[PDB]
DNA sequence: ATGTTGCTTAGTCC
DNA sequence: GGACTAACGCAACA
């Protein structure tokens, strides 16, 4: 299928009942946002559809993703995240609002799952669930080189999709694994609050991490 | 009030 | 693998 239609049928998937229900519970719960519209639906990828560069992300966040509709945008990790991706020129402008004109150039962003779960962590089941997107998703971005897994579950993710062992491709903030065809699967801290303000993850950290992904990608 | 909640990683055990 | 939890730093939240 083209991209219409799966963004048609991803946003009305609803294989898992505990996200169906937690992506709409969540909504009113966070004092800043009350009263205002909540996407509360699977969160289809964004950017370029001629990306060189995968970012894969976990899962929306509760006042993420899950309320504005867009990958990384509205929550702390997106206001890390987006003006990295500014200062690597591999995006329009610094930050990202909903139904705003960014643009990502040679980059593309999902993540494992795309419906918010309960404390930020999907089961096994949920994950094998969504991994059906995931193959239709990477199916439509026909020019990746480089696959950055953001995260330990985003990595375990990505090896499921290239049928690698885990054991052989452990999680190691900068590591770097080939994949065939002359690809590239890199690892890298999640760009989550908890990495970022505890000093887990740095700005200078994550901004290499992109300039290393480029490099690969012959960008 | 100022204590609690919420935002992934690296140890433990099965 | 999968379930459980101590430990970061910060600030919205109550
Ligand atoms: S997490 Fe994925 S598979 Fe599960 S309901 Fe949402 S879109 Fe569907
Ligand atoms: O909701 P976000 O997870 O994609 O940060
Ligand atoms: O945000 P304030 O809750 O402490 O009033």
């Amino acid at each position: 299928m083209d991209r219409e239609a799966f963004v048609q049928t991803l946003t009305a998937c609803r294989l898992c009942p505990r996200l169906v229900a937690w992506r709409e519970e969540v909504v009113g719960r966070k004092r800043a946002f009350r009263g205002e519209p909540y996407w509360a639906r699977p969160v289809p990828g964004f950017g370029d559809p001629e990306a060189r560069i995968l970012l894969f992300g976990l899962a929306p966040g509760a006042h993420g993703s899950n309320r504005t509709g867009r990958p990384f945008t509205g929550d702390a990790s997106g206001a890390f995240l987006y003006p990295l991706l500014h200062e690597a020129g591999l995006s329009s402008k610094p930050e990202s609002l909903p139904g705003d004109d960014l643009r990502l150039y040679g980059v593309y962003l999902t993540a494992a799952v795309r419906c918010a779960p309960p404390k930020n962590k999907p089961t096994p089941e949920e994950l094998r669930a969504c991994a059906r997107w995931t193959e239709v998703e990477l199916g439509l971005l026909p020019e990746v080189r480089v696959y950055v897994a953001l995260g330990r579950i985003a990595l375990e993710a990505l090896l499921a999709h290239f049928g690698l062992r885990k054991s052989a491709h452990p999680f190691r903030h900068g590591a770097h694994y080939p994949l065939p065809g002359g690809r590239h699967l890199l690892a890298s801290y999640h760009v989550s609050r908890q990495n970022t303000q505890t000093g887990r993850l740095t700005r200078e950290m994550f901004l290499e991490v992109l300039m290393e992904a480029k490099r690969l990608a012959g960008l």
